[PDB]
Order: C-alpha cells, then structure tokens, then sequence
C-alpha cells in the first residue's frame, strides 16, 4: 500500500509555480473560516465532488453550504505530492494527495489524507476552479 | 440513509458538450475489451489517474497498465448517473459527476458500485485524450 509522508515543495520558479501556489491561496481561505471566501475562488459554473460529502456540488450556493459544514473543523492542509499540467495559457490541473488536518468540536486533531484534482480556468485575469474533486485514500 | 444518485443521464442533445459525453462510452467499451492497453490508449503520455480502488496516483502509462490489469478482472460495465460538462479552450474540457460500475466476480457474482469521477480531456492533433480522471467512492454509507 502507497503512502505519502513528505511535502511537496513548489516548483520555486515559473508558470507551474503559478497554478501550484494556487492551493495557497484557497489554503487561506479556509483558514477564514469563511465560506464566502472559499465559495469565490470557484468559477460559478464550477464542480465540486467533496472529501465528506455524496452531494455533488455544481453551484455557489451549494458550494458554500459544504464550506459551511467543513470549515467547523478549522481544516489546514497540506500538499503531499503534486502533479501539474498546463492545458493553454489559461487552463491548468493541479492534482495529487494532500493532508488535512482538521478539529473536532471537542478540539481534537486528527489527519485526514485525500487525493486532489483541482481544474483552474484563467478568466479577466483571474484563475478560478472549474472542477475539485477530493477524496479519502480508498486503502485504510 | 444517505444520498445517492438513482437515474440514468441524459447524453446531451448535441454540440460540443454531446461530443465529450461520447468520450466515456468510448472509455467504457474500452473496459470491455478486457485489454488493459487499449484503456491505457485513451490517456495522455502525461496522464494522471487516481482511481477508485488504489492509493497509488498513476501518472506513467506502466502505472496506468497496472491499475487496468487489475480492474479487468471484474468486467466492470459503469453508466453515467449525473453529468456536468465543462468547455475550457476549443480543446479542453472537463466532463464530472456520478457514475455506477457494475462489477462480476470469480463465481458470476454481480455488484454495483457508486462513485463520483472527473475526466479532464485535451484535445492534442485533433484527438482527445485523458490528462486527469480522478474516481472515487462515495464517502457516506448506510
């Protein structure tokens, strides 16, 4: 059975940096506890297939309404293992394994790891989230 | 009980969108080759696969071969549950949502499994190809 124990650092330099120190962004945005904040960087039209839920959330305000679920658990996480692909000039994949760490109401700490696929469109500019999909590592 | 996806889609009308919907059938007749090569052919060089059953991610052909060998075994049949089809360039897209693989085990057995899935596929000398599908089961029972 594959684990994966490291951390994956950012490609230092260039465009895969780029679409890689997205995470970040999001990363910090959960740590808002803010589900407004989390729901923004999604496109409107975009799809999540969440860690903890069946739902399927193909709107802002279903987005919003998983983040208002999670983020009780003050959720922080951590890239294990990271592969990018860029599409064009204003489409990229960001996908892997990565590691949670969230609090349960009690204030107990427990690691979650999941796999990521993270889909990032360039819009005006901006890159949003077309696609996330995060799961439980299916061998436990 | 938890929330689970009953009905059958709807492969779209036409367009751009109906063409990447054909893309699964044509994934999902690969599966019924049996031959793990032939599903191997619809992913990119550079794929990435993080499949349903494995913790490993697969991002060479070898690994992608690997997984397949295994998954054959259990003449997996999958049908799309719930659809949502994404356009990124003229040659990118995404297609997401549910599907459900009914599974055949040593003795004849039949199983169904739910899970959700992205396919993201670029279109590389007019031909599309596989860069990420990320597949997985539902993460709520009973």
């Amino acid at each position: 059975v594959m684990h994966y124990t490291d951390k994956a650092a950012l490609p230092a330099d260039g465009e895969a940096r780029e679409v890689a120190a997205l995470f970040d962004t999001w990363n910090a945005a959960l740590a808002t506890g803010n589900p407004h904040k989390v729901a923004d960087l999604y496109a409107p039209d975009g799809v999540l297939l969440p860690t903890v839920s069946n739902e399927v959330r193909a709107s802002r305000e279903q987005i919003e309404n998983y983040f208002e679920m999670f983020l009780t658990k003050k959720p922080k996480g951590v890239i294990n293992y990271r592969t990018v692909r860029l599409l064009d000039d204003d489409s990229a994949v960001d996908a892997g394994v990565y590691t949670f760490t969230l609090t349960d109401k009690n204030g107990k700490k427990s690691d979650v790891q999941a796999r990521y696929t993270f889909v990032y469109e360039k819009r005006d500019g901006k890159w949003l989230i077309i696609n996330h999909h995060s799961s439980a590592m299916p061998e436990v």
